């Protein structure tokens, strides 16, 4: 296992690709323009990254359409797409240390998180979706003796995948795993905040046997190359993870253009509900802390509203505070670090503005509240807890996307449910109770795509993942993620 | 069987409800405004129908939300919803002769059509959907021993259904069936061109045991109450059948509103591909004629592009022409009538303007081509055929929505596919051939939601129905229709 | 509601068919032999029932094969079979009062039982099975592009169903429902102890539109016509509910015959596990009493082993005892009667001999324990409880098939499972506890086909039913029941 | 690629294990007895193989029961059983040349068949079933709001797998892949004719991470160790592939003992039906030859009745004869050989007795008929064709299990169907036609588990495989094979 010094040497010794990837080749943007990729770790210049626009989009869509029409991947045998997808995942694992290090330098998460959560997680999404292609079965209808009716699925065609920066490789693999498996071509627009891992893996896909043009990568700004894709006339489906504001704008784009399919995964204000009869109080405290502190609160499913029953609130809130103190911001290149940098100064000041709004709304600060380690030139905020929060307050309604917990109270399960669902979101939620009926009945009433019971951030590749309401449409991971990339056909045959 | 005279008297003795239906009662629009419901049969004024606006949408959606939250329907046991759903169908079949009379009078299709296709059709969508409720199963994932991972479906909440006028009852039941069966509340916006059946079955649902507020009906204009419903912020899902141009608009409204779910059934330019080696040319010719004549050619899955292998086109065309002669417009209240009125003056002049375009385009008119029965006080076009159409032509590329055939020819099976897929649409297509290989391979390359082989207008309630590309997203009929009215939840339980 | 007097007259005025049913007509056995059908209510002679033998099996199976091969049923469209199947159910509900009277008179269960459980129960198995026919889908495999791989189901052919006497109509419908719905032909051998309902619904099926020969009924003895059917070489599948000792025999016959398929529903010694922390002790006590009293304890899923946490056994037992007092044998033709006659003199002396064994075994009798109502001319045992039973005891290990409770105690949840799984059986079990973890983990370790939690006699038509180990193979009810009446075919088509 | 001399050197240099494997260790039979393993290639002594009996069975079942109860594999996480199963398959591929060579020396098939069909095929069955564990989902019922009903599958417990000698490693992997995946313990009784590969892989499983006792291997005679397993009281399910005679006797064993589950895969007389409109006549001829010649006719799905339409029979039968001549018996250690030895002299003389019976029945010999290469001390029979065969004849009814083709005629498809189904078997069948309707309609009418169209021996791991009628119960390969190793449980929970 590598020391801190070991990692800082590796970061020095990287040659970092910054070019786009189109038709099996790395390429500049047609303008030749670039944008600067700056690390949140120290502030250094990682690379000069190609800044793509509509022309670069049009080139990539033509490469996607061409490759798809050729059938070189979309009609390649399903046992062979399995093999190739599994090889693709293993090449992520082969160069895990390079890819993890790129992910830490690019958006600022702890190297030990990247090495042990992100890169394994993205490979997992690829290899699992690969294992599943030939385990899937389409349907025959019950038809009269002179009819045979097939209901089959086929690749939609060309998929645009616009992903965010909080889990750059993992989120993109969550889109690529199912989309690439079902035979589609994918044009992949990573975040401007985190272009480095999507850029590197394009060569890795080619080397695994993905045919040229089946996976092109277009780094650049959302309002440029991203808009262009969402607005393109030859793009069939767009998949997306990011701000509820942009997801909504994507829908408009689709209706303004070719009426493409739009699948969104937007934000969340996920309630974490601890009941007085929780089986292990310490586990819930540890989990409540981990729910807001992990990946410096830049998590869509962050447990950002802690919902406690009064009977235990006085005993519980110190337990949470003590757990949350084990989560200390640090040098993201240090393997012992578990809280990293916020992605950029912009993210840092939104977080600090919300903390202020916590005071202004009337809540009470009980831990954190400050930016630390500014001597580094990095951007870090200590995890922060607010108490006496009321669900109408700005820090209970609006997604903060930082390590900032709100704590509310309730007396009955009917109340807890009502407060948990008093949000435009529905991405995740948690229930802690040892009572069988209360456990299941509360899971039913929670309008959230993911409901964890006696644990937080649960699920593996078998669990679908996505939101209710303004939190998204569709589900990533699992067999259901495939449905966003396929189209049902009814072949009815007279005999 | 009832005679012409019989229906003429029955029509005269109908008493027609025109009101909207909210919270278990008939009602006016808040404004008190109405619009004249005019029958294309002879100008007869059927009734003065409520002209609802945004104020009424808000009343209805408030009603829906209360009903849904109360659980009277949404948490009523599956098997009980099933029985209710089947009774609902039963009441359609009980009032079949009135409902069919309303259909024919409001939008001008033949009464024998209405009695024999629409009412049984919409009834079955209600009953088959109810039959399947308790036959469904949600999933249990392969988890480690200390986990229980449930993957379940829940109703989204309140569903807005905006439905077209070509099949007023049945198109609505395609939505009501699954949407009501999954336990949602529905606000149903019928066509201003055809409100009568939707208005009517509202009472019928109450009587079947549907609770007040679970199904509310709002007659009125697309650009008033229809646009308000898709812009409403407490409407979780919108489902829509109709024009591609308006379907695009709903995607935009959703983006502008609450990021609600948007399922679209839109336009169509479906190809009918007849190979020389087709088993029965007579059968292919009668069905080619039926494919464009039935329901006045106002069918989204109409076979408006007839693609013929040149090697038989000199022989096949007269068989199509002669077959089409048996489809003759007449009194829609005559049981003998197989072609009815067009829906209004507006619709007739689109059809007539496109026939004019055909001559402009360079096409040869070989059958029909005129407006008929001007004496009636009603709107009628003869089934019309254009020969020598080139796929780039206007009457080939654009949907006409009347009895207008475009006849194209092809030298290879590959040419047949290029031409078939050379459209922004993908609702349906058909393939006539007795070759086992040619049939299935051609079916695969057709980017259409429904592919009929050696038949036209194939499938029953077990076959999904919907488009590729700009013809829509999602499927009506079958078990897949249920997906557009539910939301997936992953309940991961640590043990 | 009909009165005691009412049923007494109705019974007296019944005219009872006793004949067998082959090829659409009632008939005698070839021999002309009959056997006396004697009512356990008072010795009354209901009718002289056809005593069929191998000659009749061959006639019936010849009939079945012709019907099946003709296709009148086996290749009739799914949706048409569905309607027929539902009408069949309809005719059971139409003649519910006669059918129930027959059930109660033939095998001596309370008329309120028959009217309210058996007839609706068997009716629903017929209707729910018919409802699901067209809701099923067969599969399409992920193949290379030049292949089409269908995976479909077809009816096996002619099914022999030999059914027990504890639930004569419903147990038969559990087989008829799916077996008829998948389109097989059935030869149904009711119990010699209870032929009347099976004989009767044969007419009813003809009238529902079941073709002649598709359902044939052969009353008679297990060791004559029953053994012949399972030994017959044109019978593709045999399905059987009844004794473990006879179920073993059918496996042997199949080996000796045509290697036909053998699906078994057999014996039971199901455990009822009551933890101290159960939510409602009253609810657990009433249901423990119901679990052994209902239907005279002649239930395979009867809760004959009541496993109690010692920490509540001194408190819980009187609640079970007192509850059991409300179950009192009486006139089975009295609507007030909740415990009926035992099925015959033979059955009564097994129950009485096992009660004697209980005293021999070392158990303490705390309730009941006697034969009752000797004056009636009929066979009755009081619901009986033994306390201090050790799991090795005879009355613990062997099925008694009467109202006889054995009460055991346990110190740990692990002990509760050891004792529960310490039996050759695995039909059912239940677990009372309010702990979320204890409930689900205990449910997993119970090697039983049905596990009921915080309730007894759980499930509806959607839940599979059948044993682990020597209680059987395969499942009745749900969609899985259909698997025992179909055969899978892989049609791989090269293109 | 290895030469013939290269392989004969390797066969000299093998140390060959002949011991049983029980509880992670190789072990003698409790008697110390052995039997001689003699190669059909030259006649040499391969090893002295442990001859197991009931005591060795009892030891192995205790090891299986113990390992299963410990949960060390049956409750190990499904993603980890996937990993282990895939590692197990890769160790087959790592030592493919040793394992293929053992398979060729032990039962006499061509080394190039073993290396390229058998060993890849068995690894494929293991790795595929491994990939599929966490792609499988159990079910939640549609239940009232106060009920949650799970339908889950669990490992049956202890599985006995008795496999034949025609594909020793592949057939055993077809049982092991699904049985080991679902968590069961497997006791594996290979053929006495082919013990070597099952013996070797036991170490390979241990080395892949299969826990000790989860896979024990018991070589020895069917009437000894095999009978004992089938008769054992603590064996839950028996799976089997072999003679219809023994399969039937296994059923008797199960009923004589513990009423265990019995899954059988017995013989076949598979019709290969070539129609005059077959798309490629030469392909059908080549396939018809390959259908009987491949693996020297020792194939259950061997195309042993060629069904030809008269119109082409005179043109077709020479084409088959010419193809069949390219299939020449040879030294099984030669890589160019494609027909090997019959397994033993006993097999050789059954084949020769049937060839004689061909003449006696009245058929006419047109190719082969003789034993050749006796100078070798090996046992070889040249592929043989009989013409003018009638379905009543002994070589058209009785399975030969040699390279012996029967050829019959027909004039209509109704006739062909009738002759194809005029058999007690139903394992496979083939249809050759370019006509769409005839292709599908004939596949429907064929009572066979596998129906190939325009190809023979089709299917991959996605296609189930098993028989109708006396040809077996259940299906190997695909997701359905898992059902023989699991048990359904209905967990119904009141809330
Ligand atoms: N198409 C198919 O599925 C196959 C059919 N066969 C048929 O079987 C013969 C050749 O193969 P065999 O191995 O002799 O079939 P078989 O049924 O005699 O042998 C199958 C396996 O069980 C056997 N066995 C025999 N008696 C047993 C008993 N009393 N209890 C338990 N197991 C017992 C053997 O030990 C072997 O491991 C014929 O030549 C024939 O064609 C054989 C293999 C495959
Ligand atoms: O079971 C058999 O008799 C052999 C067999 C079935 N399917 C096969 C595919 C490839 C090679 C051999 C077989």
């Amino acid at each position: 296992t590598l020391t801190r010094a070991d990692w800082e040497q590796r970061a020095q010794n990287l040659k970092i690709e910054g070019r786009a990837f189109i038709q099996g080749e790395y390429t500049a943007a047609a303008s030749g323009e670039t944008f600067d990729c700056i690390s949140p770790v120290d502030g250094r210049l990682l690379a000069k990254v190609a800044s793509c626009d509509a022309a670069d989009a049009q080139r990539a869509v033509e490469s996607a359409r061409s490759a798809f029409d050729s059938g070189a991947w979309s009609r390649l045998a399903p046992a062979k797409r399995k093999a190739t997808m599994i090889r693709f995942a293993g090449l992520l694992e082969q160069n895990a240390e390079e890819l993890a290090l790129l992910e830490t330098l690019d958006m600022g998460k702890p190297i030990s998180d990247s090495l042990g959560v992100d890169i394994p997680g993205g490979a997992r999404a690829l290899s699992w979706s690969g294992e599943a292609i030939d385990k899937l079965y389409d349907e025959v209808a019950a038809t009269p003796h002179d009819q045979l009716g097939l209901v089959t699925r086929e690749p939609v065609g060309v998929v645009a995948a616009i992903v965010p920066w909080n889990f750059p490789l993992m989120m993109a693999c969550w889109k690529l795993g199912p989309a690439l498996s079902t035979g589609n071509s994918v044009v992949l627009k990573p975040s401007e905040k985190s272009p480095l891992t999507a850029i590197r893996i394009a060569q890795l896909a080619i080397e695994a046997g993905i045919p040229a043009g089946v996976l092109n990568v277009l780094p650049g700004y959302g309002h440029t190359v991203g808009k262009a894709l969402a607005l393109h006339m030859d793009v069939d489906t767009v998949v997306f993870t990011g701000s509820t504001k942009i997801a909504k704008q994507l829908m408009i784009y689709a209706g303004e253009s070719n009426m493409k399919r739009v699948w969104l995964e937007a934000g969340g204000k996920s309630p974490n509900i601890v009941f007085a009869d929780a089986p292990d109080l310490q586990a819930a405290a540890d989990s409540a802390a981990s729910a807001i502190a992990f990946n410096q609160g830049e998590v869509a499913t962050a447990g950002s509203r802690l919902l406690v029953e009064r009977s235990i609130k006085d005993r519980f809130l110190p337990m949470v505070i003590e757990a949350l103190g084990t989560w200390k911001p640090g040098n993201p290149l240090d393997p012992a670090t578990n809280v990293g940098a916020l992605v950029d100064t912009q993210q840092m000041n939104t977080v600090l503005s919300y903390i202020a709004a916590g005071h202004t709304d009337g809540a009470r600060l009980v831990a954190g509240g400050k930016q630390i380690l500014q001597e580094t030139g990095g951007t870090y905020v200590e995890p922060t807890i607010f108490d006496g929060v009321n669900n109408a307050m700005r820090i209970a309604q609006e997604e903060i996307f930082g390590p900032v917990l709100s704590v509310l109270t309730f007396d009955t399960a009917e109340e807890a449910i009502q407060i948990a669902n008093d949000t435009p979101y529905g991405l995740a939620a948690a229930v802690w109770t040892a009572n069988l009926s209360k456990a299941h009945l509360t899971a039913r009433a929670l309008r959230a795509g993911s409901v964890w019971v006696n644990q937080y951030d649960g699920g593996d590749m078998t669990a679908p993942f996505g939101g209710f309401k303004q939190s998204g449409n569709g589900r990533d991971k699992s067999l259901h993620a495939f449905d966003k990339y396929t189209e049902l056909k009814s072949t009815w045959i007279k005999l």
